[PDB]
């Protein structure tokens, strides 16, 4: 009531392959099912009718997908929706979409899956496994009738606060709230509260109890890491934090900002920001600092429950981190790490594995790295913010550990990520906060979430994007930027981050609860101000810049609300206008008084752990397994789900060479679209050696990071800085003494030493799961994990080293840091015979450390190096075999200097790696590793050579000798059988063969025209620069790039959202050019590209703009990825346009990132002219590229009208449906349609983000500054003369 539902029936929602997955699942489990169907199903809740024609729009709103076969509805319906109470991300996007589309009349759509299932044995208990296996029970529900679904928008009244009887009952009302509340209180934080409300006379609220409660947990207080310690019956001097601290107090240099903000920021170089400037709609370089934040975060709980959201509001929350850093700031790239428990994949379980069950609450260490990673990659997508570097460990055995003989491993995962981003000088520091500050909350409309349901969270990127967008409108104002302060929004929700707002600016504030923006209307003050909804922040600006906020915020379609005011009085009110009464009123030291610390009595385990029982270990044999251990294997399904080239500015993805291998040690990214200086990202991890050797694991994570970024030219290790993020299981017997010796090896020792500062750091500290298996307890205990990440300032990006292996004369030299202790304890070697060992590897000898690093800076600057891989999991034999499989080459290495036990000197994981060098240069190289103390340590192994020979002899004997392409065909396993079970199993198998053939040339160019002839020059050098609208809808992210790509080529390039369009302050009637760009627009949701266009078709007076345009007789258009999509859907506005396909769901089901061999074909597209026969790579980011056609007629007749402008070829050179070499599916590898006319072309590569030689992942040696790419935007210049 005052509300109708209607249904409209969608597409077709699952692939052939689907289907046949599902029909598998169900033959397994003896559910005798003759058919399944599945069809999406939507569902409008209307607050006014739609007339014939609104209708019609919405109807339209709602055809999407690929063209898939319609089936007729038979057997028994299961409709499978979000759960009731739960508003889907999708409704979110598509509600949007319809307001966009001018219908107001929608207050709500959600959608369903629709299930017709024959099956007509089955009992109503193999009905329930049918439903069962059909949804998520965390975020689903399963219903009988498509009438059901009104359950999903049932209005529910405010609920009241709640008073918590005090007066009337005593303690005993605080007790039992802690309990019916979940306050987790100790007894002396009820003591202080009893005390502090006895005080002011009068009964707490529920609301301000849990805020309190919020505020003094252990993840938000860090008792631990403040903690004053006794160990072995010594008081100790420092606390953890202290200690982190003391890398600062000795290393303060190049830091700008350290345990001050959530970010921790430094130096970087002065370079051309580029952005648009805020009267002109001009973007411009702006040369000035550009200084790098960074932070890492970690979100371990909820991803054991619910990986997918899990990761994504990992990723989420970091990324608001760094918006948030001093008066705002943007993100650049990102990290992801995983840790879990063993994979045993079904059909692929490995000799290590033992199943030794889990809990019923959590999900399988498979379904995390199924669902987990494409969750953090959606994120960073639908953000965009490219995923650069990462690690992911599996580690789950049964070990004679500190504490005896115990199950470790991660049952609860490690979910992290981080990330580096860019902040001008002046907007380092926090501002003050002047009294009668406005405080607004910025961002989405709340829910319910975070109060196991409480642990399911849900991420909107696209939110977060138009978010950050408003932020960088403020920070590109300079002096002008009206942030006064800004915060993230996160843990403890509002009720946490307003206090902590106007608690760091000395003041008090009074809200207003009805003032915050909210999509569940029945929510109680408590939830209102206590739910941890996502794509928040909180931020102070004067009353006076309001206008100001407001007009940027409505450009970029982001919500705000001011809901309050900063006092003086430093007081917190909290008011509600519905009930009138005020929910909170306390005084801030009352919210924020502290209890006493904590102190920790504890003593020393150490285990003894044994000697490396060797009896059924052959070097074959371990080689063999060694690379099947997913910590060594290679990792392909990690890192082709996110984009790698958003921004235009990515020198080094972990993808290396023409063969596209992805063993980069470290992520490097230019400073600017400008300049080649830049940035690095390294990690290191060595978890399981602290089930030996605390102190060692922490060691050799700092060692692991400088070694994995040390082929980057940097310079002066004190460019280098830290974050420590420690996982650990506190209080399980060992631990907490060892996560104070392992903090004290790096904070007071090991980093001080090195010049090495630490200034962000997080923790995490119940990193273990207990649970009944018979009628036995059991336990899964996390060895303590530190993960270090480094962040460095770099000279030239262009310098950087990868493990790709030349095969000109060279020489092979190892730099054997272990000193040849050739340790095999919590080896890779050892964990694969489900063994510990004895002694792991350590950090032997600092100075050499560190005279590694400057030799390391010295050969690169000198350009003394032709490839570096240091040696990490899996031992030089890894390095080694990863190095040939990045080179496509062979090795011939001798380690009979490496000692007598061959095994230890291929398989340790101590410190070093392998440096390539030219022959000519190798005695030159041992001299200058010898000024740094390093002669002892540098081996000359042999050399690489052309084949497939992979051979490593001793003396005369042969060590171990075997095809390079078994290797690599073996190393690739685990992400190919990640990819069989996660996407289209056809696409999993090609991908995978096409590396078992040693043929295979590698990425290879052709080109038809000289690269370096800048045909746009003698435009340029006129003064005169045509103008191109650079266009953008809300969740647009390739925007900046695509401008400073024509602004190359001698155009004015100016931002236009299509808000400016909608208000009228750009016309389209003043521009001769015009850019759709690439990106996420409105989450992809109703199809990718669907929303943008519709709301151009829906809008008469846009619609008719866009087709002026069009018409007229000169004008040129480009689409890109995005861009591509729309004006595929907006075909009806452009001439010449009849036979364009439509751009679906890859044929893989699967987010392709890759770098991709394309070929440009003939066609009249005039922004291809000179470039026909070309064939280069180009990046290539998008899920929905497929190019569908109605029928093979539409597709020939395409092909025979010549409008065809580029096609996938595989590496051979020829046009190709093979995956990935065509990445999409597309019919005759087609990616780019032009017009008949040729002034409008659409392409789904991104040709603008690698318009810079620098910025393609391989590319060959002679190329200078421009990439073939960059001819596009000058045949633009030049055509508009
Ligand atoms: N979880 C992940 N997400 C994204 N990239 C990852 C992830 N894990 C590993 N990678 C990338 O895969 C490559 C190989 O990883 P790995 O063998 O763990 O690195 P290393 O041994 O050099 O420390 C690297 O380029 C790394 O950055
Ligand atoms: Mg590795
Ligand atoms: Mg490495
Ligand atoms: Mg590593």
């Amino acid at each position: 009531g005052s509300h109708m539902m209607e249904i409209l029936r969608g597409s077709p929602a699952l692939s052939a392959f689907r289907i046949n997955k599902l029909l598998a699942r169900f033959q397994a489990a003896n559910l005798q099912v003759h058919n399944i169907y599945a069809e999406y199903v939507h569902f409008a809740d209307l607050n006014a009718p739609l007339n014939d024609s609104e209708q019609a729009q919405l109807t339209r709103l709602l055809q999407y997908g690929p063209a898939l076969s319609s089936h007729t509805p038979a057997g028994k319906l299961l409709l499978v929706t979000p759960r009731p109470g739960t508003i889907s991300p999708w409704s979110s996007k598509a509600t949007d979409i319809a307001h966009n589309c001018g219908l107001q009349q929608v207050d709500r759509l959600e959608r369903g899956v629709a299930y017709y299932i024959e099956a007509s044995t089955l009992t109503a208990e193999q009905w329930r496994q049918v439903a069962a296996e059909l949804h998520d029970r965390m975020m689903e529900t399963v219903f009988s009738s498509l009438t059901d679904a009104e359950k999903l928008f049932i209005h529910h009244q405010p609920a009241p606060v709640s008073s918590v009887d005090l007066l009337g009952e005593g303690r005993q009302a605080l007790i039992d709230a802690n309990l019916r509340l979940g306050l987790a209180l100790a007894e002396d934080e009820i003591d202080y509260l009893q005390e502090a409300f006895t005080k002011l006379g009068r009964n707490p609220n529920d609301i301000e109890l849990y805020m309190f409660a919020q505020a003094n947990s252990e993840h938000c207080r860090h008792k631990i890491f403040n903690a004053d310690w006794i160990i072995d019956g010594k008081p100790q001097p420092k606390s953890l934090f202290k200690m982190i601290k003391n890398t600062f107090e000795t290393t303060p240099d190049y830091v700008l900002s350290a345990y001050k903000d959530n970010a921790a920021v430094m130096e970087g170089s002065a370079v051309g920001r580029y952005f648009a400037d805020h009267n002109t709609g001009r973007y411009d370089f702006h040369q000035e600092p550009a200084h790098i934040l960074m932070k890492v975060e970690t979100h371990n709980h909820p991803t054991a429950i619910s990986p997918w959201p899990g990761a994504a509001t990992g990723s989420g929350g970091e990324i608001r981190d760094e918006g948030a850093t001093g008066r705002g700031a943007k993100p650049k790239a990102g990290l992801v790490g995983f840790s879990v428990s063993n994979l045993r994949i079904p059909g692929f379980e490995q000799p290590w594995e033992e199943d030794f069950g889990k809990p019923e609450r959590i999900v399988t260490a498979l379904d995390i790295m199924t669902e987990g990673p494409l969750g953090g990659a959606a994120f960073n997508n639908e953000f965009g913010r490219p995923a650069l570097t990462g690690y992911f460990r599996t580690y789950e055995e049964k070990v004679n550990s500190h504490n005896g003989e115990e199950l470790r491993g991660y049952h609860k995962p490690i979910m992290l990520a981080g990330g580096i981003g860019n902040i001008r000088a002046d907007h380092v520091q926090k501002g003050e906060i002047v009294v009668g500050a406005k405080l607004i909350v910025l961002g989405g409309p709340a829910m319910n979430i975070g109060l196991d349901f409480a642990s399911v969270q849900r991420d909107n990127p696209e939110m977060e994007r138009r978010c950050q967008e408003v932020i960088d409108r403020c920070w590109q104002l300079g002096d002008a930027n009206p942030i006064l302060f800004i915060h993230d929004v996160g843990a403890g929700g509002l009720s946490n981050a307003m206090p902590e707002l106007v608690s760091d600016g000395g003041r008090g504030g009074k809200f207003e609860l009805r003032d915050i923006l909210s999509d569940e209307p029945g929510m109680s003050p408590l939830e209102i101000w206590c739910n941890e909804s996502q794509e928040r922040y909180v931020l102070a600006v004067a009353a006076d810049q309001l206008p100001l906020f407001d007009e940027l915020c409505k450009r970029e379609r982001a919500p705000y609300a001011v809901i309050g005011d900063a006092t003086e009085e430093q007081h917190l009110s909290l008011h509600d206008n519905h009930f009138d009464n005020q929910p909170i009123d306390l005084p801030l030291d009352v919210l924020l008084g502290k209890t006493p610390k904590m102190t920790r009595d504890v003593q020393t385990l150490k285990a003894k752990g044994d000697a490396l029982n060797r009896a059924d270990i052959t070097i074959a044999d371990a080689v063999k397994r060694v690379l099947h251990l997913p910590t060594v294997a290679e990792k392909t399904f990690l890192v082709t789900i996110g984009a790698r080239t958003v921004t235009g500015m990515v020198a080094r993805d972990q993808m290396v060479g023409p063969w596209q291998v992805p063993v980069a040690d470290c992520a490097v990214t230019t400073a600017s679209l400008d300049s080649y200086y830049g940035e690095a990202m390294s990690i290191g991890e060595r978890a399981p050696v602290a089930l030996l050797d605390f102190a060692a694991s922490a060691r050799l994570a700092v060692g692991e990071a400088l070694t994995n970024i040390a082929a980057t030219q940097i310079g002066d290790i004190k460019r280098i800085k830290l974050s420590a993020n420690w996982m650990a299981a506190a209080g399980h017997p060992g631990e907490d003494a060892g996560l104070y010796d392992a903090v004290k090896a790096v904070g007071e020792e090991l980093c001080p030493q090195l010049g090495l500062t630490i200034p962000v750091g997080k923790d995490s500290m119940s990193m273990k799961t207990r649970w009944q298996e018979g009628n036995e307890q059991r336990e899964m205990t996390s060895p303590l994990s530190l993960v270090i990440s480094a962040f460095a300032r770099v000279e030239d990006v262009r310098h950087t080293l990868t493990p790709q292996l030349s095969t000109e004369d060279n020489a092979l030299l190892l730099i054997d840091l272990g000193k040849g202790h050739n340790a095999l304890g919590a080896t890779a070697l050892a964990q694969v015979y489900r063994q510990l060992g004895d002694k792991p590897a350590d950090v032997r000898d600092v100075a050499q450390l560190k005279g590694f690093y400057d030799a390391m800076q010295a050969l690169v600057a000198a350009r003394k190096l032709l490839a570096w891989h240091d040696r990490s999991d899996g031992g030089l034999l890894v390095t080694l075999a990863e190095m040939a499989f990045a080179g496509h080459c062979g090795v011939q290495v001798d380690i009979a200097a490496l000692g007598d036990d061959h095994l230890a000197a291929l398989f340790n994981e101590e410190l070093g790696g392998v440096i390539q060098v030219r022959a000519e240069d190798r005695d030159a190289v041992e001299a200058l590793l010898a000024q740094y103390g390093l002669a002892d340590c540098v081996h000359y192994l042999g050399q690489a050579l052309a084949g497939d020979r992979f051979v490593i002899t001793a003396n005369d004997q042969t060590v171990f000798s075997e095809s390079r392409t078994t290797l690599r065909v073996w190393w690739a396993e685990t992400t190919w059988q990640m990819q069989r079970l996660r996407d289209n199993p056809q696409c999993a198998d090609q991908e995978h063969e096409a590396k078992a053939n040693d043929t295979d040339p590698g990425l290879n160019v052709k080109l038809s025209f000289d690269i370096n002839e800048d045909i746009a020059a003698p435009y340029i050098a006129t003064g005169a620069r045509p103008k191109v609208a650079v266009l953008r809808e809300q969740g647009v992210n390739s925007h900046v790039e695509m401008a400073a790509a024509f602004h190359r080529a001698g155009f004015d390039a100016i931002d236009v959202h299509m808000s400016d369009l909608l208000g009228g302050r750009i016309g389209l009637g003043n521009f001769h050019a015009l850019v759709a760009c690439g990106g996420f627009s409105y989450g992809d949701v109703l199809g990718a590209g669907e929303g943008w266009a519709k709301s151009i078709l829906f809008n008469h007076r846009v619609r008719d703009e866009f087709e002026t345009f069009f018409h007229r007789p000169q004008t040129l258009a480009l689409g890109v990825c995005n861009g591509c999509q729309m004006m595929s859907n907006l075909r009806e506005l452009i001439p010449g346009s009849e036979l364009w396909p439509r751009f679906v769901r890859n044929h893989s089901d699967r987010f392709e990132a890759r770098f991709s061999l394309v070929e440009v074909t003939q066609s009249p597209s005039l922004l291809l002219q000179g470039m026909v026969g070309s064939q280069m790579p180009i990046a290539v980011s998008h899920g929905e590229g497929r190019v569908e056609v109605r029928d093979d007629a539409h597709l020939a007749a395409l092909e025979s009208k010549g409008l065809v402008a580029l096609r996938y070829v595989d590496n051979f050179g020829k046009v190709t449906e093979t995956y990935p070499a065509n990445p999409n599916g597309s019919p005759n590898g087609i990616t780019a349609v032009t017009t008949e006319n040729g002034r409008v072309t659409i392409m789904m590569p991104h040709p603008e983000r690698v318009f810079r030689t620098v910025a393609n992942s391989w590319h060959p040696e002679n190329w200078g500054e421009d990439s073939p790419w960059m001819r596009i935007f000058r045949n633009a210049r030049k055509q508009l003369g």
